[PDB]
This record gives C-alpha cells, structure tokens and sequence, in this order.
C-alpha cells in the first residue's frame, strides 16, 4: 500500500517519526506487512480547501484490495486522527482518495504483482 | 472536487489570487459548493511535454460525480484557458486527468461520503 | 502518456538528460509518438518504503490504452531498470501504478481526446 499526504503545513511542523508512525499504523490497519507499506509526505504546499489557506491536506491511499465501504470509513478515522494530532489539521479540511488497485496494474521489482 | 496542477512555471510567475480564482471557477463549472472545492498548485517542477521543457502542466480533477464527456470538455476549456491567461502555458502542453470518484472511496471529516 | 516519478533521491543525483531518456524510452515502449509523452520527476521527497529511507520511488504511468498485464510487466522492467541505472534505486523499492485512461477523461488543448 502507498499513502501520500500533500499539505500546506510547513516542514518544521512535521514531527520526527511521522513517516514511521504512518508505516506502523497503516500496516496494522491494512493487515499488510510493513515491508510493503510506502509513505510520502509533502509539506509546504500551495493549497486551499473551500477557498481557505488554513491547514488542510489532500491524500491518497492505494492498495491491492483491503479497500471498501467499511474499511475506508475506518481508515479515514485513523488517518484524519493522525493528521489532526500530529499536524494540527482539522479533519474537515482533509480529503483522502482511496484506490483499490488491480495487481496487474501495480509495478514493483521489474514486474507487476499479478 | 480536488484540482491539482503541476507545472514547470516558476513560483514567481503564479499570480496572486490564482488559488481563489480556481476555487471560484471550479465551483461554478462543477456546480459544487465552493466550501468542498480543494485546489493545489505545484510550480517549479522538473517536467517535459513532448520532450520539451517549454511551459507545460500536468493536472488532475477528482470529483464525486459531475465527470463525463461533455462536462470534461467544458472543464478543459475553462482550465486550459486559465492556465494560458494566468501562467502563459499553451493549452496544447496541458494534460488534465479526470476522475469520477465513488463516494465510498473519498474520506473527509473522519468518515467517507457514502 | 504521462509518467511521474516521486523519489527521495536528491536533485543533484538526477543525471542530465534523464527527462529525455524517459520520454524516448516511453515512446518506444507504449508505441505513442514522443510528442504526446509527458514526464515529471520529483526529487528530494520525504518518503519511506517498507519502513526505511534508503532510495525509493513512487511512480505512475497514465495512458489511453496500451495498459494491460503483459504490457505492464514490460513497462516495469524498463522503468525499474532506468531508475536503477540512473538514480541507483533498487527495483524492490519502486512502486509504479498503471492507469488505463478513457479518452473522454483526458483533457488537452481546450477539449478532451474523445
């Protein structure tokens, strides 16, 4: 799974250990080994949410399965909670797009997961 | 909706008020309330379009509905127009990927839209 | 087609010519003229893969068709090879997501490709 967060929060406000925390919580949430979890945080962005430049985030979670109605509600509580606690972003200024990827459509290690 | 523009145009060439203009025009075009429109502009990128490093852009528009053949043509005229007027990017050096998101696959405010 | 690479490798480690090499090889691989290939490299990112911050990459390849099981295996061999040779990224620390776009969902030149 791959989790990406783009935010207008500055780099200095991203705590040491945040990528490691996301890796662990995402492994737990998705049930996938942490060795397969990729995380990417992009601070200092030029962004607005509802016209406003108050802290906000646009995110994505891509996974081969483990994506669905109940699972995605659960992920959103988890991830919005982490963004609120660690980056001081209000959950109502976060979008997370969930993508259920086909294994044939994910490249890794010179081949695909199919 | 969420609109992301990645461009090799430098930051200093992005005019003041650009994120607000995007937010407004996208609310009008999509019919969505402006409080739900998110916008993200990423200048100074290392990019090429058709092998050339002349001004170009790669963009995305994600929306829960309001995506389709005619609607996307209309969006592209609006958005290419704005990139041309405000960033001086030729419309023929812009790609815009459109995504119709299922409500269950968009997280916001600790839950999803489903 | 549009190919995006996000990496923690620093900007100074991206060799001269790399966007052109990508453009050329992708044109050959996809069969699309190079005039229609866009490439975007994003270095110096805050990323972890499998819990560690050795060189890694998260990439995407969007194309109108020319996406499928065998094709995508072939693209991954090519692209992981290039990231290994030019950026010194181990192919087991690369994910590439492949998107088969509908022509009506790709904006260009004030309209769509439909």
């Amino acid at each position: 799974p791959a989790f990406i967060v783009n935010t207008n929060v500055p780099r200095a406000s991203v705590p040491d250990g945040f990528l490691s925390e996301l890796t662990q919580q995402l492994a737990q949430a998705t049930g996938k080994p942490p060795q397969y979890i990729a995380v990417h945080v992009v601070p200092d962005q030029l962004m607005a949410f509802g016209g406003s430049s108050e802290p906000c985030a646009l995110c994505s979670l891509h996974s081969i399965g483990k994506i669905g109605g109940a699972q995605n509600r659960s992920y959103s509580k988890l991830l919005c909670g982490l963004l609120a606690e660690r980056l001081r972003i209000s959950p109502d200024r976060v979008y997370i797009n969930y993508y259920d990827m086909n294994a044939a459509n994910v490249g890794w290690n010179n081949s695909t997961f199919a």
